[PDB]
């Protein structure tokens, strides 16, 4: 996508060499922002074929508050396999904080239900937020949240969302993360009778791993294609009732998938 | 400052006319990002006189974990007065979350100390973060955090920081918030023997209140002066041991103050 390819080029040109916790290098930058007007098309990278199937199952899994990979396993989505313990558990990662953030008195807070009620009853609210950054639960997680904090906003009947991503793997994670939040905006907009607005992406530590450099060079030699259009085929009773078969992507004409280690 | 006036101009050119929680109208945009290279000078707005005195006292108060206005009130800082209850309490706002976020199992996490240690021992960490957004306690607070989430980054011996401000009062709040975090970057850099890098400001709901519009256009008719300079005169034993008198600003020559209604 244009913005996505300018970000890759900027990391290559301006990133500083760093050594992560695995001893693998990265070129990284700090602080970046991109804006996707969702009325211009669904923001699925076209410079490499992305597989929406895994993006869709992961988001649905998030919304159910499940942190066990079984459901992902049942549908052949393997992106979380390496973090899962012997029982397939991840600890209280994304989903559990979105649906049941634990409070000290033993209660739980459902941020998604709060957000839907804020969108329907107080759309101008300046605090329509979901945070996965539960400081007191970080040590229990297989991984601290990367896409960690998001906010919704309503103007002229359009629903926008901004994500603060504290850590971004530009080649492998980003394409997935942008599509995931664009997807969520379409679903929330539908449940709230709103049109779609902008998806604003903000990055903190934004990096390209050293073993993604051939792939990055290959991807940057390709020209982006017009964005596809997302179709929701059925409007469920609630934001927790979507199914994989409800989504269709039309006009998606990507360059070939690019594998990365 | 150039970045600040450009943001004012962006809110005026693109903003959507809305109504704040109290009705008082707002002009707002959603999503914005700007950067201040702290070696260029301390980012204290020059197009209106700002008092750094209040900004300094508030930051030392945050760093102590204090949520009562007594300290501020004693030092003639009244910016939090309208939110305090009859005993001066604000609930577990900013400072409490920064220094003692309560976990489900009964522990408390001191996020400032955690960040200080991560900067000294693992400066390339990608999770050098402080969050004031404690979902479980937001409704006990007198106000939910505006400057809600921030992250540190280290490159070429310089310390940078990015703030996610979910709600921004551009005219009244912003000048204070920018100087506040820039001061905090200086203090942390001093404690870990680093140089200052950039302060990255990101906005969520970024608005100008309708009764700040003439003050905003008055400010927009002025030219930004050269940035002042920050001189810290001592190196305390910890990030929690700074004193008001340890900070001096030099070369601050602003245009005249502009009062406005909160
Ligand atoms: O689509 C598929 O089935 C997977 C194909 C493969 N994707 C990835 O490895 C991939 C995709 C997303 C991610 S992620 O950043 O959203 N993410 C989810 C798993 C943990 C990880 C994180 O935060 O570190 C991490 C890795 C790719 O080449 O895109
Ligand atoms: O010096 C003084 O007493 C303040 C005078 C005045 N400043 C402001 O009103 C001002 C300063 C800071 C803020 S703030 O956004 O940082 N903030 C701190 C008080 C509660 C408020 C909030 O979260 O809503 C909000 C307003 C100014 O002209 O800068």
């Amino acid at each position: 996508m244009k913005q996505y390819l300018e970000l890759m080029q900027k990391v290559l040109d301006e990133g500083t060499q760093k050594n992560d916790r695995t001893g693998t290098g990265t070129l990284s930058i700090f602080g970046h922002q991109m804006r996707f007007n969702l009325q211009d098309g669904f923001p699925l990278v076209t410079t490499k074929r992305c597989h929406l199937r895994s993006i869709i199952h992961e988001l649905l899994w998030f919304l159910q508050g499940d942190t066990n990979i079984a459901y992902l396993h049942e549908n052949n989505v393997t992106i979380w396999d390496e973090w899962a313990d012997e029982n397939g558990d991840l600890g209280p990662v994304y989903g559990k904080q979105w649906r049941a953030w634990p409070t000290p008195d033993g209660r739980h807070i459902d941020q998604i239900t709060t957000v839907l009620n804020q969108l329907k009853n107080d759309p101008d609210s300046r605090r329509i937020i979901v945070s996965a950054w539960n400081v007191g639960e970080l040590d229990k997680m297989a991984l601290a949240p990367c896409h960690a904090f998001f906010q919704f906003y309503v103007a002229d009947g359009k629903l926008s969302c901004q994500l603060y991503q504290r850590s971004c793997d530009v080649f492998l994670g980003l394409p997935f993360n942008i599509a995931s939040y664009a997807l969520l905006v379409h679903m929330m907009a539908q449940q709230c009778d709103l049109e779609v607005g902008d998806f604003v992406w903000t990055g903190g530590d934004t990096h390209l791993y050293s073993n993604h450099m051939d792939q990055t060079h290959l991807q940057l030699s390709r020209e982006p294609r017009p964005l596809p259009k997302l179709i929701i085929k059925r409007k469920p009773e609630s934001i927790f009732d979507y199914r994989f078969e409800d989504f269709e992507i039309e006009g998606y004409d990507p360059h070939p998938g690019i594998k990365a280690p």
